């Protein structure tokens, strides 16, 4: 037996596996935030009708590409109900993380 | 099994023996002949060959789709890591945006 995914340029991923279908669209971008800090906003968009389990978090890096230290930080989750859009948040840990990246996860059934 | 998918166009997928990880990008478009070509890369994030399936669509200034008869979904082989750029022509002037979608089946 076989299922698929599909994968979007704009971020958009869909899965259909047997009767599990989910339809998810990720975006962040890093704001100025005050005292040389940014903030990351991330949109979690469902485009599905059956609520949806996922777990997310926001990794940080510098200006040379390397990881920076995220204390206390880790994988999040939430319930996105059908068609539900949620906006995610999370200051920078320190002031020489230039860009996030969001990361969202869900368990295929 | 799970699915991961980030912000920078990463998805990977985990599902017993199955696994897969690639990355796609954004569209970027440049006029060309009275046409645009849209241009996009697909990397793989995996060690091992892969194969999946790409096309692009094409869309008019209010985002309704330029149909183009006979191009549809096309193989790709990604060697471990390899970095892939895909590209197309508009089929004609009223064409305006692209999107880049990716495909492939999932087993246990």
């Amino acid at each position: 037996h076989t299922g698929g995914i599909m994968i979007s340029s704009t971020g958009e991923v869909r899965v259909d596996n047997g009767s599990f279908h989910s339809d998810v669209d990720v975006s962040a971008v890093t704001t100025q935030a005050e005292a040389g800090f940014l903030r990351a906003r991330g949109t979690i968009i469902s485009k599905s009708p059956k609520d949806q389990r996922l777990q997310y978090k926001f990794t940080w890096y510098d200006i040379n590409g390397a990881t920076v230290e995220d204390e206390g930080v880790s994988w999040k989750s939430l319930k996105l109900h059908g068609k539900q859009q949620m906006q995610v948040t999370a200051l920078s840990p320190n002031a020489t993380a230039v860009r996030c990246e969001l990361y969202v996860r869900e368990a295929i059934s």
